[PDB]
């Protein structure tokens, strides 16, 4: 069979398209044919770039793509646009766990930028920082290290962050303690962070989750791979959904594989379904190229006996009848102090105003980690922060820190609970308007015009990539450009109905192309409206 022949094939350790393989590819596909991107990390390629000069580096298509492309393989993501020869960094921090040491040394690299560094909270509980330069990257690639970091395989046609449960370990109600899957999930796809080739090319980027709280905080329904906590014949295991993902063309919910594996086939399951993708997923129109295009194309019976064969020992269980997720189960709020499943302990979740921290911000927060918790802090999917590992008899000394008093409250004003923001035009070249600033200041004032009491969720993206997920927001904005009085203005497509949980939902198109300053009126109507609010 032509179309089970695998696509790619190892040449000299690096994962290459078979020269039979190239008609009607993208430019991205072209892009890795030229040069395999894991050189610039695996052969030391990057300590060669680093050196020449930006406009050396501008004369060549080749080192031009290396910055614009192949070093999001590293990690590094050059905003060509909004921040020329700077380079966002990302990072792999699976299950959203860092230390305070962590923290302190990112805040010691954006820091050097002074006013071209910050730092920010991601969708996928993940770090990035800013104002990063290519003199500097061998240095902080070194330091990363150090501090147990990796910032492999970040971005582009990579395994994306592995997300789990915030309150993993700590949660008195969790169902199991992600961090071990996460963990592994990560190390496995990083070859404990040497780099592994052979998942470094795939038709597009992979997102994974391992589910281990009754909320959902880690979104199955909108990963490529989610494992569902399942137990079959009385052993713990995962069934597994795939093929979720958002795109400019088309959004889908994670689909039921039928299969279920115990606890320690997770990384062989990983490995198998990443491998079939890599094989076999279509690599032409850039946007048909989402592993759930490959479901579709061969159905799922077709995709799952590509994942059986690519299992060691040929074997996978079909899904388990019963999960452990309980299916009514009100989503808990994790801002504010919590009592921990350990005695005498309390997590502290800080609201984080649109996932946005300085290096000051950062410093602070790994000290009160030190100083309160035990150096430890666990990001969120909605951008936010907890301290976990609070002595209750250190609360109220915490509480008090002008860090919780003047930037990250553990009870912000109730919109600003749950509002998420991608990175916009600030940075993201890509973005059709400004989301951080704006989302905020529109937030302020829809506050000021109502009562309300439901913890709405609302999600600002600035571009239809939907990197902030409007599609699950109960009010989304998808950024656009419209028509004001002539002019031609920064507005948003409106999304309602969106639900997360067990009970999801993608939320569809309220109303078109709507210009941001027009936006209060419309948001205080659908709070009035659908969501109980009460007006001035
Ligand atoms: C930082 C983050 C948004 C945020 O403010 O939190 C982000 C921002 C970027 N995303 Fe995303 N994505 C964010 C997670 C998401 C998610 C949410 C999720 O994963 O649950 C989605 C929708 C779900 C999904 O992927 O299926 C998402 C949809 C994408 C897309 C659409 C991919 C597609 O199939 O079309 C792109 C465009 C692309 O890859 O070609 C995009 C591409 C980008 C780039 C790399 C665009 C670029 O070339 O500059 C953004 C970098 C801007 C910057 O400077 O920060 N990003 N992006 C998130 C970082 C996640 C992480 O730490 O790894
Ligand atoms: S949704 Fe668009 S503007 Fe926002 S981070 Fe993603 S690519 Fe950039
Ligand atoms: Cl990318
Ligand atoms: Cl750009
Ligand atoms: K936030």
């Amino acid at each position: 069979s032509e179309r089970l022949e695998p696509r790619v094939e190892e040449k000299d350790g690096y994962w290459v398209l078979k020269e039979k393989f190239r008609q009607g590819i993208n430019p991205a596909e072209k892009a890795k044919i030229e040069k395999e991107p894991m050189k610039l990390f695996m052969e030391n390629g990057i300590e060669d770039l680093a050196k020449i000069s930006l406009e050396e580096i501008e004369g060549s298509k080749l080192t031009k793509d290396d910055i614009d492309v192949r070093l999001k393989w590293l990690g590094l993501f050059h905003r060509r646009k909004h921040h020329y020869g700077r380079f966002m960094m990302r990072l792999k921090l699976p299950n959203g766990v860092t230390t305070s040491s962590q923290t302190r040394y990112l805040a010691s690299v954006i820091r050097k930028y002074g006013k071209d560094g910050c730092a920010d909270v991601t969708t996928r509980q993940n770090w990035q920082i800013r104002g990063v330069v290519l003199p500097d990257v061998p240095e902080i690639l070194k330091g990363l290290d150090e501090v147990g970091l990796t910032s492999l395989q970040s971005g582009m046609d990579n395994v994306r962050n592995p997300v789990g449960n915030p309150l993993a370990g700590i949660d008195p109600h969790e169902i199991v303690d992600t961090r071990p899957y996460t963990n592994l999930l990560s190390q496995y796809v990083t070859a404990n962070f040497r780099g592994n080739p052979a998942v470094t090319n795939l038709p597009r980027k992979w997102n994974v989750c391992v589910i281990g709280s009754h909320d959902l905080y880690e979104h199955p329904q909108i990963n490529d791979l989610a494992y569902m906590p399942a137990t079959k014949d009385g052993r713990f295991g995962f069934n597994l959904l795939v093929g979720g993902f958002f795109s400019p063309k088309r959004c889908a919910e994670a689909v039921p594989l039928d299969a279920w594996v115990p606890a320690d086939d997770v990384v062989p399951v990983c490995k198998a379904i990443l491998e079939a993708y890599r094989d076999l997923g279509t690599r032409g129109n850039r946007q048909k190229t989402r592993m759930m295009w490959l479901v579709d194309e061969l159905g799922v019976e077709g995709f799952r006996a590509e994942v059986v064969k690519r299992m060691p020992q040929q074997k996978l269980d079909r899904e388990s009848t019963e999960d452990l997720v309980q299916k009514q189960w009100e989503r808990r709020e994790y801002l504010g102090v919590h009592p921990q499943k350990q005695e005498g302990y309390s997590f502290v979740g800080l609201h984080i105003p649109v996932g946005r921290v300085q290096a000051d911000d950062m410093d602070e927060l790994a000290r009160l980690a030190d100083e309160y918790g035990s150096g430890e802090l666990r990001l969120t999917v909605e951008q936010n922060i907890i301290i976990p590992n609070v002595k209750n008899s250190k609360i109220e000394a915490l509480l008090n820190e002008p860090l919780l008093k003047n930037r990250f409250s553990t009870d912000p004003p109730i919109l600003m609970k749950n509002l998420v923001a991608c990175t916009g035009n600030q940075f993201c070249g890509k973005a059709i308007i400004e989301t951080k600033a704006r989302s905020m200041k529109i937030t302020e004032e829809v506050q000021l015009l109502v009562s309300i009491t439901q913890p709405v969720r609302m999600h600002w993206t600035g571009c239809p990539n939907s990197c902030a997920q409007v599609q699950v927001a109960d009010i989304g904005f998808m950024g656009c450009l419209t028509r004001k009085e002539g002019k031609t203005v920064e507005g948003a497509d409106v999304y309602l109905g969106g639900r997360i949980g067990s009970d999801s939902h993608l939320g569809d198109v309220y109303k078109k192309s709507v210009p941001c300053e027009d936006l209060v009126p419309i948001i205080v109507d659908l709070l009035v409206d659908n969501f109980g609010a009460v007006p001035r």
